[PDB]
């Protein structure tokens, strides 16, 4: 599908609250999983609200050294998304260019790079 | 990420209205694209509302003979999602098993098949 649609997607209230409650439950139990932390962070970085996106970025950065290679690909993609949403354009490009270093022919990553750069330059940065 | 999360995702009000307005604009112009029709159908089949999901399924079935191979993969996946959401379990399984015929090692499709079958049997069907 469309990278622009995925990059600009806003999570629903219902899904954000569903995975927030799931994360809170595991944290209460003292047994947080990479899977649930990622599901919650995936919702947070797609929120309309700055404080949510910032929290989602922290949760993804926590996951990064714990992920297998196939997991880290997902974390880095949504770290690019989340930083883009905060106008952390430099960091967003750093994350996507890391992905491209490992996957130079990944044109989905290339399109994400274009969409971040377009926004950054539109903002005068 | 998680197939269960993707299968049960509810689209946000903002995205559904964004792509609905985009589709309406192209229809008004007389120039509907596969891309925009798919974006709108992708939101519709993730709606909470039956009439939306049904309309999204029609729009995807319209796209099926117009899609390249890589496009049809996306259409069939979200035809499985949409039919699952309507408790059209037979049709949902038909769509995912079509995907598996062409991609037998696609374990994401396999997990989608399990999640549809689990729901179908839980419903006594
Ligand atoms: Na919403």
């Amino acid at each position: 599908g469309s990278m622009e649609a995925v990059l600009n997607e806003l999570v629903s209230v219902e899904d954000l609250l569903k995975f927030e409650k799931k994360f809170q439950s595991e944290k209460a139990a003292g047994s947080v999983s990479k899977s649930t932390q990622f599901e919650y962070a995936w919702c947070l970085v797609r929120s309309k609200y700055n404080d949510d996106i910032r929290k989602g970025i922290v949760l993804l950065e926590e996951l990064l050294p714990k992920g297998s290679k196939e997991e880290q690909r997902d974390y880095v993609f949504y770290l690019a998304v989340g930083n883009y949403r905060l106008k952390e354009y430099e960091k967003a490009l750093k994350y996507v260019r890391g992905l491209l270093q490992t996957e130079p022919q990944n044109n989905q990553a290339k399109e994400l790079e274009r969409l971040i750069d377009k926004a950054m330059k539109k903002d005068g940065l």
